[PDB]
């Protein structure tokens, strides 16, 4: 079964095999007085691994690398952060010290700098406009437009029809928007629609936090977001 928040002490990381050569990583972290789970992705990239997002902090990200070495045994050589918040770049300095080349879009790198968060080394070109997509090893990177944040990316693994939605996608059980300080509530439903249009055959959809599901997570997130706009 998919690991849940109460099963992972802060500082430990679980790996979950989704398909051949595709894993999610699950960690936990405190935020505003509570502990939350958080998802990232690992994809086999030939003899190497591509990492999508840190495990939300330096300690968790170190545990992530150790679990990968123990369970998979291939080197993590590149990482992509899908926006500038700490559950996505927190741990970049550990990745860099371990030998991982870290990447994000120019906007994400800039917003991380403005926020005082860790900054991926390398800029991803070709993602500056809504609807832009680029290839990056075994995945496609997609910028759907502003949603959870103005810079948020999603990631598709064609070999397995896996869609990693990041924090722009909510889990089914999450019924309130919660913290949306950096969100663009007006654009978020439109951005979700671009994800739907671009990946209509996604069979496994991973939210930024919580249990994976299917394409139903997209309408579910629009429902939550629009309900927040009404009142
Ligand atoms: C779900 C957790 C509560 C709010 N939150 C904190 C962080 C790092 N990320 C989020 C988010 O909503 O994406
Ligand atoms: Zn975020
Ligand atoms: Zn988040």
């Amino acid at each position: 079964e998919y690991p849940t928040v109460s099963e992972i002490p802060v500082g430990e990381v679980r790996l979950y095999q989704i398909a051949d050569g595709v894993w999610s990583h699950i960690a936990t972290q405190s935020f505003d007085g509570a502990v939350y789970p958080s998802n990232g992705l690992i994809v086999r990239d030939g003899d190497e691994l591509l990492l999508i997002d840190t495990a939300w902090g330096a300690k968790n990200t170190a545990a992530l690398l150790a679990e990968i070495e123990k369970q998979i045994g291939l080197p993590v050589t590149r990482a992509v952060s899908t926006h500038f918040h700490d559950d996505r770049v927190g741990g970049v300095d550990v990745l860099r010290a371990a030998g991982v080349a870290t990447y994000a879009s120019p906007s994400t790198r800039r917003l991380a700098e403005v926020e005082g968060n860790e900054i991926p080394t390398h800029s991803l070109e070709g993602l500056s406009s809504s609807g832009d997509a680029v290839r990056f090893g075994p995945v496609e990177l997609f910028y759907p437009g502003a949603a959870h944040s103005t810079d948020n990316l999603v990631v598709y693994v064609p070999s397995a029809s896996v869609l990693y939605g990041g924090c722009a996608i909510y889990e089914l059980s999450r019924t309130s928007a919660g913290n949306v300080a950096d969100a663009d509530l007006a654009e978020w439903p439109t951005s979700i629609e671009r994800i739907q249009q671009h990946y209509p055959e996604a069979q496994f959809v991973i939210p930024g936090h919580g249990l994976p599901g299917g394409l139903d997570l997209l309408k579910h997130t629009t429902n939550v977001v629009k309900a927040h706009t009404n009142r």
